[PDB]
């Protein structure tokens, strides 16, 4: 595929995974550096949550790079897919943390937060099961199950969180609205890329798909974190 | 075994797993529908916890149905068991949530809740290790270890929780007592079914065992949830 | 290696793993017995956290003993390592609980606790990835990644926690300082033993390495717990 086989193991996508690891590590250390002498109780909570997002993603990217984070799945057809399963390990912790950032900005109640986290975790685990599934009936049923969970996530974000956020100051509202729009646009790309990529129809090859996830991830983690942590809205 | 090989993959138990998935999904969506316009802070907490119970079980059942949620374990004897390991993934999240429902009804302290959840999770993980174990000495030692944890769970329920629940109103007490009795009776069946079924002595075949877990699960999740969520006791 | 092949499966290290299991179980039950009639809210929290530490370790040790908790990893060189991966499952829950004990003694803020737990969990997961990795470049990169996380853990302990602990009474301070010194000394041994043992350079054989982890674990769990739970500092 598109890329460069950095480790001489026949995976040109490692170019994008190695770039991804580097960008996540630089983002992590930049947020740590920025957060270093912050005293405000509220601000340090946003820094703690947000540093761990690209920090966790750094490890997932590095595992994918080295190769332990990819597995072969032999489909009913006999097609062998290379499934980067470490992505789901990453998202299972980072997607709840990103939602937690939004929930803290909105100052929503604890039940809403628990609801969001639970439904989002369900989305990720069912997405992982789908990626590992051997039959096309099972793979697409899971994508559908996970996609429904995603829709509940978007729903609570654009109703419950947004209405809580409405009660805050204009500066908090501005930051919340920008980050919620970034989430609604960027996160929607994931189930689309999955279904057109190697996981699904195979119209996008692994190399391009890996580059595309790397861009979405870095924007969703380091971009989102930069916009959040630079904000007066803390 | 007893059932009907829905997917033509040689597993007659998929009849009961497919029925299980459907019943969990209907229960999930019925609780979501019932909870939709609920405003009371306390009530919505019970709805959030309880919807996720059959929701998580829906996914475990569907994984078992399709087949990814079963694995072959080759015993020291040479007997190959078909172990539905996805059950333990389900119970690890749903059993703590069901206990959390009871702890909220009783209004027990946070230390008691943490204790319950930790011991219950230990029960489930050691049950999973036992199900996957190759030697009869190991399988029965784990069943014993997990059974001891279960006894601590029952113990805290029937002492700490029940004494906290005694302080609430008759209507709260009535609901707590009914659900605690349902837990003490239904949950006790699980280690029994395990030890007489394919996991253990093999006196009950997989088909009947799968139907029996499906009945216990639906009653323990959708039954328990219906009794809880219909209650004034919120 | 050094030891005695208790289960006749060619693993002399099971002598130390069986001793480890017994010592963890006795520690668990001694803390349960000691904690049985304790009413003080604060004290029971320390008992709940601390009993679960050797309780969880009991299960990991027993899994290692029986053999399910060891796996073969075939390195790029062709060397087959026997990796006791169940240790990482243990540490992922027990290391956060031990830190939680220290954080409660110091009465540090909730952000600090979340930070500690997250970084410590990252340390353990990256240590597990390293232990399972096939190439020497990957194994040592992970040891380095995990070691950096460990350094953040030590850092927050010896700055944030210690400065919070300074505000408490002499008796609380004395207990906190003793346990923090035990953590700084004992936990530092783990990455050292890993890099000189089978996981790393192979200068220490598996038998001696298993005995060495058993001593460190029992001291770090039952020793630490005995010093904590005997203390007026609750
Ligand atoms: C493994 C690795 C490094 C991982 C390091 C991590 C994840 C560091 C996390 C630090 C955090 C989250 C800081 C929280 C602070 C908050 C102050 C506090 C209350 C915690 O004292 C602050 C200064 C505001 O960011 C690299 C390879
Ligand atoms: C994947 C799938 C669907 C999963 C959907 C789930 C799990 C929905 C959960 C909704 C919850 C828990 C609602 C909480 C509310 C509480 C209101 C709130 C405070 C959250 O705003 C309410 C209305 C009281 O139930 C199907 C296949
Ligand atoms: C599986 C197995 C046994 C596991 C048993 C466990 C882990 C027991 C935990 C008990 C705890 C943690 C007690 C908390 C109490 C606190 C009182 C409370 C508030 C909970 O009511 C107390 C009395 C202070 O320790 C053996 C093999
Ligand atoms: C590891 C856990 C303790 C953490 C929880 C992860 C969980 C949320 C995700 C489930 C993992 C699941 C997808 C694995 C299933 C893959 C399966 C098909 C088998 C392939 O595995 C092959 C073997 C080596 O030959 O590796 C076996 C590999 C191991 C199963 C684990 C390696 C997984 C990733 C490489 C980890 C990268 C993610 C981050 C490091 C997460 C750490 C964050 C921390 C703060 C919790
Ligand atoms: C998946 C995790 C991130 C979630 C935590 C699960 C954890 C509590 C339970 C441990 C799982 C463990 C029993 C797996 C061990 C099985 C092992 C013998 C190997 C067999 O696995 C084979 C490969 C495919 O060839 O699948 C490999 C399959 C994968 C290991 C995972 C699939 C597990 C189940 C099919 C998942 C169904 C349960 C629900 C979807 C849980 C989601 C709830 C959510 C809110 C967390
Ligand atoms: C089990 C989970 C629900 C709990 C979370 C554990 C998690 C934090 C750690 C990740 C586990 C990961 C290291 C496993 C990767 C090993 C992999 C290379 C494959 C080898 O596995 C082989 C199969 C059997 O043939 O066993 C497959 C074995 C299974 C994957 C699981 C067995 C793991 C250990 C033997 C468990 C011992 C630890 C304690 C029992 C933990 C319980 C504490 C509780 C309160 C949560
Ligand atoms: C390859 C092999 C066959 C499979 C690997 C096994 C994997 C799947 C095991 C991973 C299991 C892991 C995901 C367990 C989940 C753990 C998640 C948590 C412990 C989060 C819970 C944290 C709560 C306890 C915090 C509560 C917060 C309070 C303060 C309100
Ligand atoms: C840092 C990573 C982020 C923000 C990842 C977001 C990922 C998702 C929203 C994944 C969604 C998926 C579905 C809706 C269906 C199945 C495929 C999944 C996991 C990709
Ligand atoms: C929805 C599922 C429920 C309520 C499941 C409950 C399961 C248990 C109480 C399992 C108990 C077990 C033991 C006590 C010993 C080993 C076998 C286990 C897991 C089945
Ligand atoms: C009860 C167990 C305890 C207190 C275990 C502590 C383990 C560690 C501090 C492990 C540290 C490691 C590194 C710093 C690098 C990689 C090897 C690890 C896991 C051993």
């Amino acid at each position: 595929q598109a890329g460069f086989d950095l480790l001489n193991d026949g995976r040109p996508e490692t170019l994008w995974l190695g770039i991804g690891t580097l960008l996540m590590l630089i983002g992590t250390f930049y947020f740590i550096a920025r957060g270093w002498g912050v005293t405000d109780k509220e601000a340090r909570e946003y820094y703690a949550i947000t540093i761990l997002v690209p920090g966790i993603a750094s490890a997932a990217y590095l595992a994918m790079f080295f190769g332990i984070g990819v597995t072969e799945v032999e489909l009913a057809s006999g097609t062998v897919l290379d499934i980067y399963y470490a992505r789901y390990a990453d998202w299972l912790f980072t997607t709840p943390l990103l939602l937690l950032d939004l929930a803290l900005l909105a100052k929503v109640d604890r039940v809403t937060i628990g609801t969001l986290i639970g439904v989002d975790a369900l989305m990720i685990v069912t997405g992982l099961i789908g990626a590992l599934s051997k039959t096309p009936l099972a793979r697409y049923t899971w994508w559908l199950f996970s996609t429904i969970a995603f829709l509940f996530v978007l729903y609570y974000l654009l109703t419950s969180l947004r209405s809580a956020a409405a009660k805050r100051s204009e500066e908090v509202r501005s930051t919340f609205n920008t980050l919620t729009a970034l989430v609604a646009v960027l996160w929607t790309a994931y189930p689309i890329l999955w279904i057109v990529g190697t996981e699904g129809a195979g119209v996008v090859g692994l190399g391009i798909e890996t580059l595309a996830f790397m861009v979405l991830d870095v924007t969703a983690k380091v971009g989102f974190g930069f916009v959040l942590l630079r904000s007066r809205a803390i």
